[PDB]
């Protein structure tokens, strides 16, 4: 088919980043350029844009993130080349690092620590099934949404992470002095480097310490390698065996012998609550997720656009929520049993019996909705699928929200969206003649061969 994704919708322009951004401060500097805090010159809308010069070449960073779309991930909107530059648009977050809360803070509540790890293991776990490692997890390089009280965390700075096979182990020396992992210093490592990375991170949030320390750079990258550490320290005795458990497993000096990300989420610490929905907002997602009826590709691509890149964090932080109690194992996607879970959840909640269920029924009415919203037929519902499809779509479909898809669509400006602008937008040669035939065929009202603003604005307000 043609997948709609959202990492297809962010494609190398040729329009200059200073034509439709403006600089309003410095965030700080990355793995390798600065990151400068700017404004949509249109739209006043705030991105973090990271700029590398041409001189200090590979947009690899670009490619990686395009494959990745979940919730404790960072997003990434366009990106621009330059003749002496590239620019990274990304979402901003506003809560800063996780680093300076732990100097704040100093230590964290269990509670709050293993939503933050369990997070961190969802991003991973992902990356992981996707080829992707990091490469560089430690606070500096996770961030809070925003300043709420619980916020959520994202992962950032993939400019160090790389594909990885299992076949062929990796070899260049990469990370940070406290969350390295003995391997990469040996010069053969594999994605468990980043569960090491995760495990002394945990360490950190849990006792404000890390676990291997020195005077200095080269002090601590011995501690490092010989891998030992304790829970000695006064303050573990407040923590809990569990905790320390999970900690072991993650910096357990052996990879083979250390766990994957995919089975820390299993583990019983990050179970840890205390933390609940409305059942109106939840009941409204489950009831908009269930009348989502399929439709044509530029309906598709329309919508997968406007819920993917056209959505703030703020209109998105309570559907990012339900996402997440959702995904009861945590792996950033929703499967056919999590969303039957959901529904008997909700059906709980309803007071209505559980027992008296036609268990086979619902599965297969969940196995409707997957089909109708899974837009690029992985056998998944991601983040961003989730939200285009559970947001109400009155709110999804804002007058602002139609008007600037329409526009990213039709790109000569014509007023009217081509095939050639439809197969441009899905990153391909050109579209299926059967499915423009398709298109057309429900949408053309003129009957001029292409799609205005107002067929367009009637294909989504149905
Ligand atoms: N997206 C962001 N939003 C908010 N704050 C951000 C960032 C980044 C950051 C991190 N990785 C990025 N890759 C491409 C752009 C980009 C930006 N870095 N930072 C801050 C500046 C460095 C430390 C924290
Ligand atoms: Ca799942
Ligand atoms: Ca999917
Ligand atoms: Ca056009
Ligand atoms: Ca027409």
């Amino acid at each position: 088919k043609l997948a709609a994704t959202p990492g297809m919708f962010v494609q190398h322009s040729t329009a200059a980043f200073s034509d439709r951004y403006k600089g309003q401060r410095v965030l700080g500097k990355g793995s390798f350029g600065e990151v400068i805090l700017c404004k949509d010159k249109v739209t006043g809308q705030e991105y973090a844009v990271k700029v590398i010069s041409k001189r200090q070449l590979l947009l690899k960073e670009v490619e990686l993130l395009k494959k990745l779309d979940h919730p404790n991930i960072m997003k990434l909107y366009e990106f621009f080349e330059d003749k002496g530059y590239f620019y990274l648009v990304t979402e901003v977050y506003t809560g800063g690092e996780l680093f300076d809360e732990i100097i704040s803070r100093k230590r964290f509540s269990e509670v709050d620590a293993a939503r933050i790890i369990r997070q961190v293991l969802s991003g991973i776990t992902y990356m992981h099934k996707n080829k992707i490692v990091h490469r560089d997890l430690k606070p500096e390089n996770l961030l809070l949404e925003n300043k709420r009280k619980d916020a959520n965390i994202r992962i950032i700075d993939f400019g160090l992470s790389t594909h990885f096979e299992s076949t062929k182990k990796m070899k260049d020396k990469i990370g940070t002095a406290y969350y390295i992992a003995p391997e990469v210093l040996h010069g053969t490592y594999d994605e468990k480097c980043d569960v090491w990375s995760t495990g002394v991170i945990l360490y950190i949030l849990l006792s404000g310490c890390p676990p291997f320390n020195g005077a200095n750079e080269f002090d601590i990258l011995k501690k490092v390698e010989k891998g030992k550490f304790t829970f000695d320290l006064p303050q573990w005795k407040k923590v809990s065996e569990p905790a320390k458990d999970l900690i072991r497993k993650m910096l357990a000096y052996v990879p083979t012998m250390r766990i994957s990300a995919r089975d820390a989420l299993e583990h019983e610490w990050l179970k840890t609550t205390d933390d609940s929905i409305d059942v109106p907002s939840l009941e409204s997602t489950i009831l908009n997720i269930r009348q989502f009826q399929g439709t044509q590709k530029l309906a598709a691509a329309a919508l997968l656009y406007m819920g993917s890149k056209l959505t703030t964090n703020e209109e998105t932080v309570e559907l990012n929520k339900i996402f997440q109690r959702m995904d009861k194992n945590g792996d950033g996607q929703l499967d056919k049993q999590e969303l039957m879970e959901g529904y008997v959840e909700l059906m709980k909640l309803k007071g209505e019996d559980v027992s008296a269920l036609d268990q086979s029924a619902i599965e297969f009415e969940v196995e409707q909705v997957l089909d109708a919203v899974d837009f690029d037929k992985n056998g998944f519902i991601e983040y961003s699928e989730f939200v285009t499809v559970a947001m109400d779509r009155k709110t999804l479909l804002s007058r602002q929200r139609l008007e600037r898809a329409f526009g990213m669509f039709d790109a000569d400006g014509s007023g009217k969206i081509s095939s050639s602008e439809l197969a441009t937008i899905f990153g391909v040669s050109e579209v299926d003649s059967e499915t423009w035939r398709r298109v057309l065929a429900e949408v053309d009202r003129n009957n001029d061969g292409e799609v205005d603003f107002e067929e367009f604005r009637q294909m989504l307000l149905k």
